[PDB]
Order: C-alpha cells, then structure tokens, then sequence
C-alpha cells in the first residue's frame, strides 16, 4: 500500500506547482475534495495565520493533515490544531527546535533531503560525486540526529528531495535508486510532483517546457513506479491522477 | 522503444471510446495532430468511402498509417492509398481474403485475439478456464493461419484483444502475464486504451464508471507497465499522455 499526500498551498505564489488557496474556504474545499479523491494525508503549506485555520477544519472534517514547516513554532501550532504530522523540508536542520517538538509530539515527521552547498545559496544545484550514495549517507544522518532527540525511528520518514539543489539528471538517478533508499527499512515518500525536470522532460518541440498542469501524467507515472518498487508514499498536487495510476499497478500486480 | 498508435475513428458514434472524425478534414487534422504527439502509427477505422480519403491525406503527409478493418477490400483499397499496415480485429478470421492479402502485400499484420462463443454473440464474454493460455494458443493458431498464407512471419504483430469477449478480470490476468505473450518472441501491441475495464476501475464513489475521457491516466500507466514488460507497442486515444509515460519509464529505467 502506498499513501497518498494531497499538496495544498496555503500561499499565494505565481510561480506556484499547484493551486494557491490562500482562501480559507477555497482551501478546505480543496482539502476535502483530496481526500474525497483517495488522498489519506493533506500536506498543508503556507504563516501560522494562514495555516492554522486550514489544518483545524481539515483536522475537525477527520483530515490526517500534515504540516509542511521548516519553524518548530509553527509546526506546534499545528500540532496544538489537529495536525497529525510534521513534513520538514530541512530535514530538522532550519530549526533545532523541531526534533525536541517531535519527540514531544510522537506523531510521524518527514526529513526531506535538502543539502546546499550554503546557506544563501539553497537552491543552487549541488554537485554530486554519487547523489544516491550521498543524499542516503545524508538522510541517515539526520535521522541519526532525530533519533537523539528522542524521536522513534518508526516515526521517521525519508524524502529524498527531488530538485532541491539537485538537477534532473540528479532527480532520475535517485529514483532509478529508489529500491536501496527503500532497503534503509525507513519508510520513504516521494515528491516529484508537476517539479521542473518534468517540465523539462515533456518540453514541447519548440524546447518550452510543458506547463504544469501537463505534468500531471508524468507524474502519475512516477507513482505507480514508486509503488512497483516500495515507496511508502507519494506527494501530490493531482490526487486522481496518482490515485487512478496505483489502481491500475495494484490491478495488474495482483492478477494471478 | 515501445511504439504508440494513436486511434483515428472516422465513425460516428454515439458509444465512441475516443472523438468521432467523420469529418475529413478534422479526421485529418487529428491525425497530424497525434503524429506530432510522438505517435509512430495513426491507425484509422471506419466504410471505405470514409476511411480512404483519410488514409490517403495521411499517407501523403508521410504519417504511417494503420487500417483498423476486418475487410480484405478496406484494407485493399487503404493499401491502394498509402496505407502501410493492416490492423485486423478479427486474426484474419472474418476474411479469408485478408491473408492473402497480406501475403501479397508484405506490410505488417495485427493479429488481435477475438474469440467468440458464436458469431451472434460476438460480445458476450468467453468462459476461460486459462484466459492467458487459451489467447496464446489461439493467437498461435492464427500465425499459423498467416504463415501458411504465404505471409512472413516477421510481419505479424499479436494482440491479446482486451475486452473483447472478456471480463476486466480476463483483462488485468492478460496484463499481468504479458510477458509470457511476449515470450512468444511476436511483437505485441496492448490496446487498454479508454476500455470498459478502465471505467469499471476508476468508478465513483457512487459506482458510475470513469466517464471516457477520464480513463487516459490509467491507461498512460498501462502504457508504461506494457513498456517495463516487453510490449511492441500500444494503441491509444490520448498520444501525449502515453507518450508521457513511456519518457518517464525511459528516464527511471536508464538513470544510470
Ligand atoms: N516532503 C516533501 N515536501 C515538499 N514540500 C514542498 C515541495 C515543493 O512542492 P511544490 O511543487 O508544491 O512547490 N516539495 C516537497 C517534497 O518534494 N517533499
Ligand atoms: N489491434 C487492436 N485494434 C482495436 N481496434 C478497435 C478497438 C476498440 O477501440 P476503441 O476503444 O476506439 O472503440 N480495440 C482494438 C484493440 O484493442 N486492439
Ligand atoms: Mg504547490
Ligand atoms: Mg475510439
């Protein structure tokens, strides 16, 4: 079985992969129509005033809702709203307060891999020897540091970070790899939703990128690969899409 | 490498599983269209005063064209304007012209598997007792048929048929040991695409199927399992979408 995290950008942002409901009602709409379409987990990101709203009716409509923050603080106030799990794009690495408040917490915590080469320079990609030996080395590091914390260890799991500081080359190594990552026996979620290596890959004749809204097949495909190669969980802004693609794998794989 | 048919229906229907281009024109306008999606053959159906004018605008627009017919005349005369390849649901049961048609004419053959009870009962599901074993065997059979015909074997292609006189059970039982069919070292072509399985599967929450046009992510994932299994090729309606998925599968299986 593999979970399915419906993304809900709390922001308003152009650049945005995937609808902004800045909009309280909007947004718990929206929420509510993820989970109506097979997501079990809605991964809300914005900014307590603009989150904490949204994680309490979700919470309050039975939502498993995950907060997406890098700040301890705001992921407490999610906490104290019904959030019943922390997605940290840092890894536990922005706030040193964060694997306290998830040892305090107990609930699940998601170390997104994400290792810039400085910190005024995040999104520059980072030039790796060996990505998937390198974001593994990384992920167990952290986990490591969240275990010391006294978080458990069943609690963790792993997100190797698509695109973050990482090129498309990068991207499709580590999920060509996604079986050794899985072999750390911790359960690991992957992102890969409508991202730019996907716009990139389906780049139209002239060379302009496929918008997002047409990544959403692609991304589909990447679940159900996931799923054929143990993936726990798959992070998405199209629910259906994904949800229709694990369909389709559980159907074939289980025809005797 | 997987080829793609993208599906050119020049009836109208009511029923259609995937846009009616009765009209020249638009018929014509589509295929290009599907061309310039990635699709290496445009495989038109209609009866010959409707396909010919399509296959033959085609055809000199340098598309690889495919005449999905059941009639050694349709496909005579689709030959005569440009046609290249002959895509017969019936194996070569319901003429026997077309074999020798074929022998005549040495382009490639589809072989579907299309096993009726009777000949008034087309559609009515077959009772298997081993669906995988008994479309092999009968599409064996029907190479035979072929060969004996004078066709070289080289030029033949199976289809499994799905759908067709079968249950979605049938169906994801045909998938699931599509390598065994492959195995039977013929080129095999899938056509999933926008089928009544698909709609059963992707039902509502009430219980009403996925409305066609709903079926193309699910049928795009098919596109990528039949890639991963040894598939010649699939047959669909939306190009983009499983040509999307076979640049995926192509991406995370040669990552390096
Ligand atoms: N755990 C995890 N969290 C994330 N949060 C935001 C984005 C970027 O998402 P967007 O496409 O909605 O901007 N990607 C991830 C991710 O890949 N994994
Ligand atoms: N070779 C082959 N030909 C076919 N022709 C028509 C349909 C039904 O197609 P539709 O969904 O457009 O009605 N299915 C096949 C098929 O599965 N394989
Ligand atoms: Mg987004
Ligand atoms: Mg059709």
């Amino acid at each position: 079985p593999v979970q399915v995290m419906g993304v809900l950008n709390v922001t308003d942002d152009s650049f945005s992969d995937g609808g902004c409901y800045l909009d309280l009602d909007d947004a718990v709409k929206h929420g509510l129509a993820m989970a109506a379409a097979g997501a079990g987990i809605v991964d809300v990101g914005g900014e307590t005033s603009r989150v904490i709203p949204v994680v309490k009716e979700l919470a309050a409509q039975g939502i498993t809702v995950s907060i997406d923050t890098m700040r301890a603080d705001v992921a407490r106030a999610a906490l104290q709203n019904g959030a019943q799990m922390v997605n940290d794009v840092s890894g536990g690495r922005a706030d040193p307060a964060m694997g306290p408040l998830l040892a305090e917490a107990d609930v699940p915590w998601v170390l997104m891999h994400w290792r810039a080469v400085s910190a005024d320079t995040p999104h520059v990609p980072v030039r790796y020897g060996n990505v998937v030996a390198e974001v593994r080395a990384d992920l167990l590091a952290s986990v490591a540091d969240a275990v010391a914390a006294g978080v458990d260890p069943a609690r963790l799991v792993l997100d190797p970070g698509l695109g973050f500081a990482k090129t498309a080359q990068h991207n499709w190594a580590i999920l060509h790899a996604l079986p050794e990552l899985v072999a750390t026996g911790i359960p690991v979620l992957v992102g890969a939703s409508r991202k730019r290596f996907l716009g990139a890959l389906l780049a139209g004749p002239d060379g302009v990128m496929r918008p997002t809204d047409g990544r959403d097949t692609a991304t589909a495909v990447i679940s159900a690969l996931a799923a054929l190669h143990g993936a726990w969980g798959v992070r998405v802004h199209d629910v259906r899409a994904s949800v229709d693609a694990i369909k389709v794998v559980e159907a074939w794989m289980g025809a005797e």
